[PDB]
């Protein structure tokens, strides 16, 4: 074994690079280091309250992003772009990392190793892709085992369990995978309490927030989906004027040109894997936030080839 090896049992920017540049060439990393990878990165998710509060200074950028759904070659693609997160290079993946890609393994291992090496600027949120139940259906699971053991994505499951559901940079703009509610009245503090360490419920603010999607016309309605509701710009109104806020952010849904806004610039879409699944066609984007000027300002970029899998 000639792969990543973590110096003095953590992360560093040079294990992240050689881990990248491994998982490139279609190279396993060794399941050891996958372990304390997780084992790690658990402990430090378990700390973090459900809602993450992010201040930005004037002078401090974030870039968020969208689902990525295993997509690693796209995830190299988006850090090529954008650079590698850092200090002053910070991100906030919006969720459902996992499934549906052939890389899964890859994307998700990538990502914990960076909330390692900078966790107060490298920032996961929780997707209804981080599941159970999901991932037994939609490929993360058989990948797991396939690679790895049935014991590994046992340990998987458990520190997907500790990702935050929703993050607030300035008191301003929300961010979460899904969206808003199923009922009237939610607040920032509700949100805060959750307790999200357990696979999410059937209904509910914590369902909610995974699995809701915007609709054009006011009112709500029940899911096409099968779980949570769609919400109107009258919810969202509501919603951002009770908690002081500006806008929402949310991804969970595909969007031809990678990003969508919507409820007159409240409610902002941003899906991060172009050509999902290899066959949509679409554009992905990715959004820039500054501490002096909060709108959103879209990058677009194009699906890259990845290994015939
Ligand atoms: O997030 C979702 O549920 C949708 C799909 C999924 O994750 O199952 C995928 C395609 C558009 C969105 O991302
Ligand atoms: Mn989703
Ligand atoms: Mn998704």
């Amino acid at each position: 074994y000639s792969g990543p090896k973590l110096e003095d049992g953590k992360v560093t920017i040079s294990f992240m690079k050689e881990l990248m540049q491994w998982y490139k060439d279609q190279k396993k990393l060794h399941r050891k280091c996958a372990y304390q990878i997780l084992v790690q990165v658990k402990e430090v998710l378990s700390k973090l309250s459900t809602l993450v509060e992010t201040t930005l200074k004037e002078t401090e950028k974030i870039t968020v992003c969208g689902d990525t759904h295993g997509q690693f070659y796209d995830l190299l693609n988006i850090f090529e772009l954008n650079g590698l997160p850092s200090e002053t290079n910070p991100y906030i993946f919006n969720g459902d990392f996992v499934d549906r890609g052939s890389f899964s393994v890859e994307v998700i291992l990538t990502l914990f190793g960076f909330k390692l090496l900078y966790p107060d600027h490298f920032h996961l949120l929780r997707g209804n892709h981080e599941t159970d139940n999901m991932n037994q259906i939609y490929g993360f699971e058989g990948e797991v085992k396939a690679k790895y053991t049935a014991q590994m994505y046992e340990l998987f499951s458990e520190v997907f369990e500790w990702l935050p559901l929703a993050q607030c940079i300035n008191g301003k703009v929300l961010i979460m995978h899904g969206g808003l509610f199923s009922e009237d009245g939610v607040t920032l503090d509700d949100i805060r309490k959750i307790e999200r360490n357990r696979q999410p419920p059937d209904s509910g603010p914590m369902c909610d927030l995974l699995w809701s999607d915007p609709q054009p016309q006011n009112g709500r309605s029940i899911s096409k989906r099968g779980v949570s509701c769609q919400f109107g710009p009258d919810v969202t109104k509501a919603f951002l004027e009770e908690n002081n806020l500006d806008y929402i952010i949310r991804s969970h849904e595909v969007k031809a040109e990678g990003y969508e806004v919507a409820h007159g610039g409240r409610c902002v879409t941003v899906f991060s894997a172009p050509n999902y699944c290899d066959q949509m066609g679409n554009k992905a984007s990715y959004i820039h936030l500054q501490g002096s000027d909060l709108r959103p300002q879209f990058h677009q970029f194009t699906a890259v080839p990845h290994p015939n899998v």
